[PDB]
């Protein structure tokens, strides 16, 4: 069902990287990937969990919705997107870790480990998702299959806007586990297409911070080898 | 309120084109346009009708969701982007007539007409590039008289363009059977912490100059750091 391609390998080492790439053809329902065992291998969800995160914010009541504003507590980090008021939308798109940890407080670690396990996520973190695994979640979100409010799920994928042309839309979410060794960087999502949904999950070897762009572009590399986006 | 910055009209004679082009600034609640005159003149909604529309169509449940396929029905028209199935995101990418039709068809006049008058739209239905606007921002803000759901999944169907910048919610109009032919371009635009409603109309003589609806409008985006 998984057919391999190791044609795709050259994209990563192109870039000098390892990494995996899985597709998922909906209409067909055939997977494609470079390496099934790590495809099929466990990491750290790092930021590509602040997509079920943001179900359980939402379906819980903790966030009213896209509009609420949760503003900044003042404490001057690091990374200066994060130094400003947010909505779930902009909390989303620059991965605003101050944010979606009140979230988590506010919601409870013995709700969350229930809430994901509903999902059939994993298994701070707190749990580990493999490739496949990943895009098993995200068709779920597609079809509004979770059990949690379908507002949830319509409101969540809004928020995973990436990208969208008059060729396709992509709705994806980044990721990057850099506390254990190996580091490695998420990108996980789907390309909408007029008669198709493609997903993907990939992930690579991320040592750097300076490779994240790969994220992406060996991705898009592998979708126009495909034929998948012009 | 309601303020023309003339210098728009460069960008209209630059494509030996005429036409109006009407912004909203949400957050500071002031509007803008080329001509306050052609700004606030009615027209016939042609395409742009598709919206509200589309709300009537889900929250009377004719259809069922933006997935549900609507099969073509053999004719070849002449628009080729018609003759294939469609469903409500196809539907109005493609500003697919018939499918709309068969909607109409199933709703009827009558609910048609009490609906469309709860959102206040028209005044043989026109609507003026200003009105377009105080369309938009209702649905944009979820007050429309129709349930919630239904106005989320139309203003999915209207994305049009994003990246990193800006999001682009918009619905395209070709209206051409009695004179003159004109164009439309309504929607907005999501910045991170604004959004910008915009509604264009302008003379449409040949069918070729159809892209210069959204080259025009985006060319005074641009021109007013709404876009890169
Ligand atoms: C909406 O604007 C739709 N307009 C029509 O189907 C046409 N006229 O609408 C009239 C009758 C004027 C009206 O008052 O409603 C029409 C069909 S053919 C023609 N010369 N005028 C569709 N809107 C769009 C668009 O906004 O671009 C179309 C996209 N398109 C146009 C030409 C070629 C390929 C694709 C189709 S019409
Ligand atoms: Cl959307």
């Amino acid at each position: 069902e998984w057919q391999e391609n190791k044609s795709w390998n050259v994209h990563f080492t192109e870039h000098k990287s390892q990494g995996v790439v899985v597709l998922w053809n909906e209409n067909e329902q055939q997977g494609f990937t470079n390496n099934l065992k790590r495809a099929n291998q466990a990491f750290l969800p790092a930021s590509t969990l602040k997509i079920p995160n943001s179900l359980i914010a939402l379906d819980l009541g903790v966030v009213k919705d896209e509009h609420q504003v949760f503003k900044w507590d003042g404490q001057t980090r690091d990374i200066a997107t994060w130094n400003r008021d947010h909505n779930l939308i902009t909390a989303m798109k620059y991965s605003v870790v101050p944010v979606y940890q009140e979230f988590a407080r506010q919601i409870g670690e013995a709700r969350m480990s229930k809430m994901l396990h509903a999902f059939d996520y994993g298994n701070d973190g707190g749990i580990r998702i493999s490739a496949t695994e990943q895009i098993s979640f995200l068709r779920k979100l597609y079809h509004n299959k979770l059990h949690v409010s379908e507002r949830s799920q319509r409101i969540v994928k809004q928020a995973m806007l990436t990208e969208a042309n008059g060729d396709y839309i992509i709705r994806a979410k980044t990721g990057y586990a850099a506390r254990i060794e190996p580091k490695i960087g998420w990108w996980v999502g789907w390309v909408e297409l007029d008669d198709n949904v493609w997903f993907f999950a990939m992930n690579m070897d991320m040592p750097t911070s300076d490779g994240l762009g790969l994220r992406q572009a060996i991705t898009k590399e592998v979708l126009k080898q495909e034929k998948i986006i012009p």
